[PDB]
């Protein structure tokens, strides 16, 4: 239907492909729904399915023996996961859970083969999407190594709001949903360090803590200090 | 033999030997002296080199102007080659450490290469997944492993072949004051040696 297939159209792996090709894909992928609080993989487990969504909110976390998890990230509509498993098949590198119910449509390596068979000249503007998350995923890296708590809560502010953010008369409502460790895990401290960040952030005007919601008054001061 | 110092490098894991070498031969070789800046961080990047000598610190612009170090590479590794497929701003600084050598191509060559071995675009996609799928299993160990840990891991990475104080601990992610006590307890059980800028592994 128009809508759904034109949320996936949007998704990362598509994202400067050509147009015609993206189209045929689109109606070859398989639909499938999960209801709330349903487990979609867990982290280890053998995988070669890619997952865009259309609907609802997925939470991927990363485990551990000792030092249990932590939430890696919270996906939405066009937000895609597991891409790994369809171009390195093997084991996955997080858990996957329904925050919502959620509606999505998916792919495994075969039918990446026939795709890009049908349309060779994807290949080149596919190893610009793998690169492009690879950009992402070092600069994830290099951030937690060196930026400073108070930046990296910027940085993760900012970031949610790229996503998840509602234009509001000149600010960006924040509707993440998430308890105050849950923005420590993504940030990657303590709810305590994250939490005088935040109210440093309010104080200086940049940010309104709200419920579980953040307007951002101040997008370049906020920004700069990213 | 140059061809084989480039043959061990990571874009080539695993992709059709002939198509790997068919770019060798066509592939630039350029030369830099001790201390020169090959890219800095945001300008317009599209190349990929391959050290065939020499050492390349990459880094990026801290705050305050200070110096933030992502890492050190010898013969056989690869800098700049996510600018061959994505083009774009740089986005660290490469600095020669010696007088250095290197091969080159930029993404005009790649995507020739490509539509001359329609073969490697899927060998292609798998190296920069498992490339992925190496990060991620580095940023795990980041949020979770302990510095001790974490020290050991860039001991055992640089070891490949046999940096200041305030250099190894930017590699690591901790403080020095901490890196430090890290790396005496490991001497303590006698695993390595202190000599300068110098480290002995046993």
């Amino acid at each position: 239907m128009e809508g759904v297939q034109e949320i996936l159209s949007r998704a990362g792996i598509f994202q400067g492909v050509d147009p015609t090709a993206v189209n045929n894909l689109i109606q070859d992928m398989e639909t499938v729904r999960f209801p709330r609080g349903a487990t979609i993989f867990d982290e280890g487990e053998p995988g070669d399915r890619l997952y865009i969504i259309t609907s609802g909110k997925v939470k991927l976390a990363r485990h551990a023996p000792d030092g249990r998890e932590n939430l890696l990230t919270i996906m939405g509509p066009s937000d895609m996961f597991g891409e790994l498993s369809i171009f390195d098949p093997g084991p996955r590198t997080s858990s996957a859970v329904c925050v919502t119910e959620v509606h999505a449509a998916t792919m495994n390596s075969d039918m990446l083969r026939n795709w890009v068979a049908d349309h060779p000249a994807i290949a080149e503007q596919l190893l610009r999407v793998l690169a492009r998350r690879l950009r992402r995923t070092n600069a994830s890296l290099a951030d937690l190594i060196f930026t400073d708590v108070p930046g990296r809560v910027a940085k993760t502010l900012l970031q949610l709001a790229n996503r998840f953010g509602t234009q509001e008369a000149g600010a960006l409502r924040v509707n993440h949903d998430l308890t105050q460790e849950e923005i420590a895990q993504l940030v990657g401290a303590s709810r305590e360090t994250v939490n005088k960040a935040l109210a440093t952030f309010a104080h200086r005007g940049w940010i309104r803590l709200e419920g579980k919601s953040v307007l951002i008054v101040d997008t370049e001061h906020l920004a700069r200090r990213a």
